[PDB]
């Protein structure tokens, strides 16, 4: 109760953002925290229903972007793990022998299958690099650490094929969580590390620790609130582990030895704190880490409209970051 | 009215911050907007009283830190401009021939005289570099562009003595504003630029534009709110100019050609948006710009307690930043 009671605030669309983002936000209704507050699956069957509902239309969006941008998206399997090969029409000359291994976002149970390729498609086209998106097994059907295992399995296979230094690894939210956890494991096991990491709005701390969980409650148009669904998803993922257990919230683990890391979030992101806390911990641990925070941007909004100047800039920066660090 | 109405929120002290910062925040009472809402000087006499009131105790803190850290703070005059030579006991070997020219924060009327040396002392001692803090003339007695002129006068004098490349320039809030405006002037006039800039919580856009003005209203324990005093101070500074005039809000000006820039802010900063929008605009303009956002930190909180790990880290990064860019 040493906490602050903040009165109601009024939040206008941000004229500081691009016209594209300003218009997106301006057309977004005030986020409604009761939906996510009331979406609390308890049974595996309720989970399957919630998940389907939340994933609705994702595949359609993915294919639409793919067709429009001439991105090839092809399902395959690597050592039993579902993957998607995502090839853009233009691969940067110096990224021609490089690979971006992508781990999709969503809160640990979302974006299975082709639904998870949206961000991979964005990265592929705009960062001009081939992407391999890992369709890792998720709860409720496949409790942790099935997802962790899948990412590790694909990564190990890739190292049989070529140098880890030519590989970038990452993604957003829950996938960024697996990415951080994987890298920590690799460092422990003295396995070769990726040449670079991408952590977009990472689910780095899934306990309700972080200013933005409180400050941006009702302000992040996508996650809206930690309470209800997100916490339930986190707890499903945690599978009995403490939420500050580094296996659940990798921010609490050691970040020394991390490859150069690129992080992105925005002023309205519920995971803004998770992101900047991670960026700071990386820097404090002697890691090259570049942070980008976009005015107006909520969780994942940097990869929702390819015409946003924010998005075009962000991935042009990612491209430059991959050119600098991958070899 | 395309705005979102956000319900009241509860903001606990941030466990993700350092213990030092957590205890500082935890001991800070809920910010109270009404005070700054009611502090609205209209007359020059009322300004002088408001300013005196707000500056109260600053010199004492400056002197206390100085003594405690063995920092020499010496008043002088350069071409008629009041300055403070701030010399730390330890200057980094490769910063021995370098100089950090500091422009104090406060909202355009505050921290005159020795009161302005606090951040200079923190920078000098933690970044291990000599600081020359410019005590520029401010409203109400000296309307803009007196401050602008004073900073330019000192800078021009310094270029007569040595290479601009050996000089870093910057500070926070209002001073950061002058810094941005000065560099834009220098670029226009084809004058040699500093080797590096420091923009802490910059007053880069002083119109009420920026998510953080709204999101962090009542959450920044220092500025608290834009309404009332801060707006009054901005308008006094503007002196009839539009608040988006680049001479008032340099974010709106051209940032191409800027030297490498180091920016710092935090999750609770009312000027978080000003900061990240500047960082993004700099990066979009081909400028080297490194952003640091600290969980829990509000306007200027990165230079308020030298024992905070946030502060120690931030200025160790600044040190590394100056070592890389000054030559
Ligand atoms: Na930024
Ligand atoms: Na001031
Ligand atoms: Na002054
Ligand atoms: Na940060």
């Amino acid at each position: 109760e040493n906490s602050w009671q903040i009165g109601p605030r009024t939040l206008p669309a941000p004229s500081g953002a691009s016209d594209v983002l300003y218009n997106i936000i301006s057309k977004t209704p005030t986020p409604v925290p009761t939906i996510n507050l009331n979406l609390v699956p308890r049974t595996e069957s309720e989970w399957r229903a919630a998940i389907t509902q939340l994933d609705e239309g994702k595949v359609d969006m993915a294919r639409e972007i793919s067709k429009q941008l001439s991105v090839s998206v092809e399902h395959g399997v690597i050592e039993g793990v579902s993957v998607y090969y995502v090839t853009p029409v233009e691969v940067a000359p110096d990224l021609e022998d490089k690979l971006f291994v992508h781990t999709h976002g969503g809160a640990f149970v979302l974006n299975g299958g082709e639904a998870g390729t949206i961000e991979a498609i964005v990265i592929a086209t705009l960062a001009k690099v081939r992407v391999l998106s890992i369709d890792y097994r998720m709860p409720p059907s496949h409790p942790a650490p099935a997802a962790r295992d899948d990412v590790f399995t694909v990564y190990q296979h890739l190292l049989k094929q070529g140098s880890a230094q030519k590989i970038a690894l990452g993604g957003s939210s829950g996938g960024a969580n697996l990415t951080m956890g994987l890298v920590q494991h690799l460092i422990e096991q003295e396995v070769d590390l990726p040449g670079a990491l991408f952590l977009g709005t990472p689910g780095a701390d899934m306990s309700k620790t972080g200013d933005s969980y409180y400050i941006n409650d009702g302000i992040d148009r996508n996650l809206v609130t930690y309470d209800g669904f997100l916490e339930a998803a986190v707890r499903l993922y945690a599978n009995g582990r403490d939420l500050k257990d580094p296996l659940v919230s990798p921010l609490y683990g050691d970040l020394h030895g991390f490859p150069p890391t690129f992080l992105i979030t925005g002023t309205r992101d519920l995971l803004l704190s998770a992101t900047v806390r991670t960026h700071i911990k990386l820097r404090q641990s002697g890691v090259v880490a570049d942070l980008f925070v976009y005015e107006g941007i909520a969780h994942g909004d940097y990869a929702v409209d390819l015409t946003a100047p924010e998005t075009q800039h962000a991935f042009a920066e990612l491209n430059a970051f991959l050119l600098q660090h991958l070899r």
